[PDB]
């Protein structure tokens, strides 16, 4: 019923991404230094966590979206979100 | 009823901050290398996430506190907690 | 009933650790660049958060596991998980 969030950031400006799980849907809000805006991430789930890392200037983000006991990893590597190889046996 | 936590850290010592949402209140415990102590952060919410980054030696922390479907961003930039510009339309 | 996750990463490969709280047990899945595998972390709790930092090449991880209103810190410093000094008065 109530929302759950996860957050990551990179750089010095910085860039910030905030993921919100709300009523079974996870969405993304973005800051790149001047105004919040809506990101491309849209995936189902009731729970979210996130981590990210830089390779030089290139950001890589991994979002772990869970529904029930099933966790799906979503990957940003500069050119769209794709499903990752993560599995777990919950 | 049960608590929910979020954590961030910076440096090599390191500094650690742990935020706990408990019965609608979010509080902060701190480690700077020698003993845990209570931090200045006190804001309402049932859910918390956090991210942080360094600009040189200066730490910046962003805490995302949610109550119901409403998320408020709180900002530490070295001189007190202030409300951030984050909005979302949950 | 539904799982809750936390995630951290380090380096450029990168290394990723995903912690899952499920039915009162927290477990760990690991990525070091080529295949997911099960980590050594096994501790009780209904809620998990995590942070990590590098000292040179040496990773240090702190997992905050909560049951009810009681939070226990677990420490990885390269040679096994040990209970940390964290306390809180929830
Ligand atoms: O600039 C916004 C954006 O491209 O940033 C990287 C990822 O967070 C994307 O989902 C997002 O749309
Ligand atoms: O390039 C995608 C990928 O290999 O990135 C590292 C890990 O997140 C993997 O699960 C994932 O499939
Ligand atoms: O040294 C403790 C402290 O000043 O560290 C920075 C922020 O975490 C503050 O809320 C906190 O009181
Ligand atoms: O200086 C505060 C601020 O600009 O920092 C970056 C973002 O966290 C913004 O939402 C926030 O208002
Ligand atoms: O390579 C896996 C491993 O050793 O990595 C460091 C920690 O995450 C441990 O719990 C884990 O078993
Ligand atoms: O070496 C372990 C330890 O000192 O590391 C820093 C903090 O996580 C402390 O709570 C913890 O006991």
């Amino acid at each position: 019923s109530s929302v759950q969030t996860a957050a990551t950031s990179w750089g010095t400006v910085p860039s910030i991404r905030v993921y919100t799980a709300n009523n079974g849907k996870i969405t993304e809000r973005c800051w790149d230094g001047k105004g919040w805006y809506t990101g491309a991430f849209n995936e189902p789930g009731d729970n979210v966590s996130v981590t990210s890392w830089l390779v030089g200037s290139a950001i890589h983000i991994r979002v772990y979206a869970s529904t029930g006991t099933t966790t799906t990893e979503w990957c940003w590597d500069g050119n769209g979100w794709t499903k990752g190889a993560y599995t777990a046996t919950n």
